[PDB]
C-alpha cells in the first residue's frame, strides 16, 4: 500500500501462470475425454483429479487461489461447512469407486451405489450457491457440477454392466439433458450477479473478478456443452484484461451496450498503432507537478477508420489540429518570473502532446509496464503516469519515479489496448455501436485509465495470417465466430463468456440478409478425400421461416452444405451438416479465396439471433452419444 | 462553379448520345439517362482534375445509394467592430443519409465554439450568442453588437424529397476585404434570412428533377489528401476546413425517384427493358470507389480494388403483381477489365435459400467497355414470386493484386424475344 | 479587485468603455427538451453620488449557499434610493446599513 515495491498485474506478488492453476490438470483431462471418451472409466479419473487420495486438499488449494485473485476471503466458519460437505461426497464415492474396480462384481449392487452417489451430490450442491459468498464459491460449485455430470454420462454409456435397465438409461438421458441446462443457468446466475455488483463499485474490480472466472469457471461450462458428443475440441479463447487507473462505476447495461465494444475495437483485426493524449503542468508554483491521460486511440486496420478516440485527441483549442495536411504532435508553453530577492526563476512548464507507439516487428507486443501514482493535496488527488509497451519506453513520469507494474501472462500476447471514458454518461450510442459501418468512439475530457487485453496464444495464427489454416494431423478445429473474414451490417458484439470465447455475433439487420464469412486455407499434405462434418452453434429466440443456411464459396464453385429449420428456442442449439469432402467443394492447396458462409434472411424489428462458434471434425472421429431430443 | 456549369451542359446535350452510340449495335435495350445537375452557389474555388475524381466528387455524392434525411449548416454572424458593416459566414455542411451508418461527416466544421466542448452532457449545443454593450454621455453609442454561432437543421420533408430551393449569396466590398451575406431556403422551409439586408432570390429548380444531395466544397485547404481512403463504405466521408462559403445542390432525374424511395427495383410486366445503374446497389464490398463515368449516361461507376476475400455488388429486385414468371429473360453486364482476372466474373441469383449461377464469363484484359450476355432464364427457375422480399442479383469477382482494378457500369434486363445482336462486335 | 469584464481583447480602444458582456447558449434534445438557455453576464455597475452630495444609508446583503464542497454567493446592492443590484439567484433579506447622525463618505 504505502510501499514502493514492484507490482505484477496490479498485485503485490507474482501471479500463478494460467497453465499452473490448481484446476489445470482437471481441464487438461477434460479436453482429452471430449475427443475420446473411455466408457465406464472416466468418472474414476475425474474423481482422482478433483479428490486426489480421497482428500479435499486440492479443493482447498482452489479456494485459496480464488480468494487471492478477487480480494475476498471466506470466514473460518464457512470453511468448516464446505469441508464437511466434501467428506460426505468422498465417503459415498469411495464406496462406489471401490466396487467397480472389483472384477466380477454384482451389477445390481453398483446400481444402488450409483443412485446414492448422484443424490448425495444433488443434495449438497446448494451449499455452494449462497448469494452472500458466490464470488468465491462459484469456482467450487463448478467442480462439483463437473463431477456429477461426468457420473451421469458414464452411467448412460455402461448401462446393464452397472445393473441398469433400458428404462433406467432412458431416465438418465432425460436427467442429463435437463441438468446440463440447469447447471449452466445457475452458474451464470451467480456470475452476472457478482459481476454487476462489482462493476457498480468499480470497473477494475469487475474485470478482476471476470479474469478469475475465465480461468476457473467458463472453460468448464463450455466443456459441459460438448460432453454429449465425442470428437470435438475443447479450446478457450477468452482474453484477460488489465485495468490501470482510477475508479469508474459501470452498470451491467452499460457494459454490454458500450464499454465492452470499446475495449475490443475491430474484433477480427490486429493492432498496428496506439496513440495517447498526455498532459503535464505545474503552473501554480505551490501545487506540485501533475500529469493527465486524456485519450486513447487504438488503430487496427489502417484502411477502415472504424476506431476513433476514447477520450479526446485535442492538444489545444486556440485553432486547429490539421489544416496544412500535418498533425500537431506537441505543444509546449514556458513562462518566466523574476524578483530581486529570493528570485523565483524556476520556469514553469505546460506540455500537451500525442504519444505514438507502433506495433513491433513481431506484429504483437508480448508484455507491458504501466503504472499510476496518486498524490493527495488538500481536497485534491494528483496523478503521475508511467507507460511502456514491449521494449519501447513511451512515457517516463516527470513527477518522480514510479514503481513498475509488470503486465504479462505466460502463453498470452497483447491484442487490444483501450480505455474507459471518465466523467460522462455511458448511456448513449448503444444501438449505433455495431461491429462495422459505425464510428467506435466516445468523447470525454479525460480517461485517466488504460486497459490492456491479453489474448491466448492459440489465437496468434489467425490475427497474424487473417485466415484459418487446416492441417492433416488434427481431427477437430474450433472457429470462434468473431474470427470472421467479413460480416454484414447492423450486427453487434455480444458477451457470451460461457461459450469459452471472446464473444458472439448478434445479427439484427432488417433488409437484404444477415451473413458472416470465414476464411479457410489448406496446409500442404492435407487429405482432400477425407470426409468431414460441420457443426453450427446458434441461438434462435425468434422464428426464422426461411431458416439458416451453411454454404461453401470457392471462387466460382458455390455449394450448399446444409439448410436447417430455425424454430424458436431460447437455448443454444447445434446444427450438424451432412458429410462432405474438400474435393467436392473444389478446394486445393493453392486455393486462396475459399470461404464458409453462414447466412439467414432479413429480420423483423425487434428480432435477432446469435452465432457462437463452428466445429469442423472428421466424420470418423465424431459421434452423438447422448441424444439431445430426449427431454 | 465554372466546371460544373459546363458539365451540366454536356449531361443534357452530349453524354446521352454517347451512351446511345454504345447501344446501337443491339435492338431491344433501353436508353435512359440518370445524370444529375449541380447548382453551385458561393465563392470561387479552383480544383485540378485529379482533385475532382479523388475527393470532391465523392464529397458531393455522399451515400450514393441512399436518400437524404437531414442536412445541417454551421452559420456565423458578427458586427463587433462598429465601423465595418455586418457579415455572415458559412462554415460547414453536414448531410446525413442513412441515420444508422455514420458514413458522412462535416464538410468544413461544425464547431460552434472553442471554450470547451460540444457534447459532454448528452446534448448538442445549437446556438451560442454573445452581446456586448458600450456607452458614452454625448453621442451615446448604445448600439449593442451581436455575435452569433449556430447550427441550422432542415429535416427532409414529408414527401421524402425537396423539390426545389432558393439559395443566394451577396458580396460587399470594403477596402481590401469582401464581405458575405447568405439566404437559405429548402422546399417551403425558410432556413436562413440574411441579417445584413434583403438578398434577391435565386430559384434552383428543374422540371422533371428533384433534390437528392446537398453538399459543399472545402475552402482554403489542400485537396490532395485522403484520396485512397475515401471509399464507398467503411470510411468517414468528410474533410475539415475553416469555412466552405459555398453550398452545392444536386438534382437527380425523376426516373430515379422510385429507387431512392423504395430501396429496391420493381419490375413490371408491361415493360420490355430495364436499366440498372451500378450505384443503385443494395450493398457493396469494401475497398471500392466512386468513378465518374458520365459517358455511360449514369452518375458513376464502381471501381473495385479489394485484395482479399472477394469483390461483390448486390442489387435488390422485387416483382409487381401481374408479372409473368414464365417469360424468358436475358441479362447484359457492362464492365471494363484493364487487368486479367483468371477466375473471371460471375453473375448469380440469390433468393433466400435458392442460389443459382446465371453466367460465368472469361475476363481477358481490354481497356474498353465490354458487354457480357448471360443465357436465357425464367423467374420461376430462380424461385422468385410476387411475395419474395430478399431476392438479389450478385455480380462478383475474386480478390485482386496490388494496383489492379475493374469497373462495373450498368445492368440490362431484357425479354429474350425483344433482344437481338445486329452488329457483331467481334468483327474488328 | 479588477474591472476586467473580459479577456478576449480590450476594454477601451475606440474611446468608449465596455459596460456589459452577455453570453447565451442553447441546447436541445427531442425527448425531455433541455431548452433552458444558460446565461453568462459580466458588467460594470455605476452609481453616481446623489443630488444631496452624500448617500444617507444603504441596503447591501450577501446570501451563502452550500453545494458539496463549494459555497456559492448571491448579492443585493442598494445605495440611497437607487437599486444597483437585485439578485438573480433569489430573494435576499435586507441588511439596513444606517446610523442616525452619520452619512456615507467612503465605499
Amino acid at each position: 500500500n504505502e510501499t514502493d515495491f514492484p507490482l505484477y498485474n496490479n498485485y503485490t506478488e507474482p501471479t500463478i501462470a494460467p497453465a499452473l492453476i490448481a484446476v489445470a490438470p482437471i481441464a487438461q483431462y477434460l479436453a482429452t475425454a471430449i475427443g475420446k471418451w473411455a466408457a465406464k472409466a472416466a468418472f474414476s479419473k475425474v474423481l482422482s483429479l478433483i479428490f486426489p487420495g480421497s482428500q479435499p486438499a486440492t479443493m482447498e488449494k482452489v479456494r485459496t487461489e480464488v480468494e487471492t485473485l478477487i480480494n475476498q476471503k471466506l470466514s473460518q466458519d464457512r470453511v468448516n461447512i464446505l469441508n464437511a460437505e466434501y467428506r460426505g461426497i468422498i465417503e459415498v464415492s469411495d464406496v462406489f469407486d471401490a466396487y467397480i474396480k472389483q472384477p466380477g462384481f454384482t451389477p445390481a449392487t453398483a446400481k444402488g451405489y450409483f443412485l446414492n452417489l448422484s443424490g448425495a451430490i444433488i443434495q449438497r450442491l446448494p451449499q455452494f450457491e449462497v448469494q452472500t459468498y458466490e464470488g468465491v464459491s462459484i469456482a467450487l460449485f463448478t467442480q462439483m457440477c463437473t463431477l456429477h455430470l461426468t457420473l451421469l454420462k458414464d452411467g448412460i454409456l455402461a448401462g446393464s454392466a452397472w445393473g441398469f435397465t433400458q428404462a433406467d438409461v432412458d431416465s438418465f438421458i432425460k436427467l442429463f439433458n435437463q441438468k446440463v441446462l440447469d447447471y449452466r443457468t445457475r452458474l451464470m446466475r451467480m456470475y452476472t450477479e457478482e459481476f454487476g455488483r462489482l462493476c457498480k463499485v468499480s470497473l477494475k474490480d469487475g474485470l478482476t473478478f471476470r479474469n478469475m472466472c475465465n480461468l476457473y469457471v467458463f472453460p468448464f461450462a463450455e466443456a459441459w456443452s460438448l460432453m454429449r458428443y465425442e470428437g470435438l475440441k475443447l479450446q478457450s479463447s477468452l482474453s484477460l484484461w488489465d485495468y490501470v487507473g482510477v475508479s469508474i462505476p459501470v452498470n451491467y447495461n452499460e457494459w454490454g451496450g458500450l464499454v465492452y465494444k470499446l475495449l475490443m475495437g475491430e474484433v477480427n483485426q490486429r493492432l498496428t498503432t496506439v496513440k495517447f493524449n498526455y498532459s503535464f503542468t505545474n503552473e501554480p508554483a505551490d501545487i506540485p507537478a501533475r500529469e493527465n491521460i486524456r485519450g486513447v486511440h487504438p488503430i487496427y486496420d489502417p484502411s477502415s477508420g472504424l476506431t476513433g478516440w476514447i477520450g479526446n485527441g485535442r492538444t489545444n483549442n486556440f485553432n486547429f489540429a490539421d489544416n496544412n495536411g500535418n498533425e500537431i504532435m506537441e505543444v509546449r508553453t514556458q513562462t518566466f518570473y523574476q524578483n530581486p530577492n529570493n528570485e523565483p526563476i524556476a520556469p514553469r512548464d505546460i506540455i500537451n502532446q500525442i504519444l505514438t507507439a507502433p506495433a513491433p516487428a513481431d506484429l504483437f507486443f508480448k508484455n507491458a509496464d504501466i503504472n499510476v501514482k496518486f498524490t493527495q493535496w488538500f481536497q485534491s488527488t494528483l496523478y503521475g503516469w508511467n507507460i511502456k509497451l514491449g521494449t519501447q519506453t513511451v512515457l517516463s513520469s516527470r513527477t518522480g519515479t514510479i514503481p513498475p507494474n509488470y503486465l504479462a501472462y505466460d502463453g498470452y500476447y497483447i491484442r487490444a489496448i483501450s480505455a474507459c471514458p471518465r466523467g460522462v454518461s455511458l448511456a448513449y450510442n448503444h444501438d449505433l455501436t455495431t461491429l462495422t459501418y459505425n464510428r467506435i468512439e466516445y468523447d470525454s475530457p479525460t480517461t485517466e485509465n488504460i486497459i490492456v487485453g491479453f489474448a491466448p496464444d492459440n489465437t496468434k495464427d489467425f490475427y497474424s495470417k487473417k485466415s484459418h489454416y487446416l492441417s492433416e494431423t488434427n481431427d477437430s478445429y474450433v472457429i470462434p465466430a468473431l474470427q470472421f473474414a467479413e460480416v454484414s451490417d447492423r450486427s453487434f458484439l455480444e458477451d457470451t463468456p460461457d461459450q469459452a470465447t471472446d464473444g458472439s455475433i448478434k445479427f439484427a439487420r432488417t433488409f437484404i440478409s444477415n451473413e458472416a464469412k470465414y476464411s479457410i486455407r489448406l496446409n500442404t499434405g492435407f487429405n482432400t478425400a477425407t470426409r468431414y462434418k460441420l457443426i453450427i452453434r446458434v441461438r434462435v429466440p425468434y422464428r426464422l421461416p426461411a431458416g439458416i443456411r451453411v454454404q461453401s464459396q470457392n471462387s466460382g464453385n458455390n455449394r450448399m452444405l446444409g439448410s436447417f429449420t430455425a424454430n424458436a428456442n431460447p437455448e443454444w442449439v447445434d446444427f450438424v451438416t451432412d458429410a462432405f469432402t474438400f474435393n467436392d467443394l473444389g478446394i486445393t492447396t493453392s486455393s486462396t479465396n475459399a470461404l464458409f458462409s453462414i447466412s439467414s434472411d432479413s429480420l423483423n424489428s425487434g428480432e435477432e439471433w446469435y452465432l457462437s462458434q463452428l466445429f469442423l471434425v472428421k466424420e470418423s472421429a465424431f459421434t452423438t452419444q447422448i441424444n439431445p431430443l430426449l427431454k
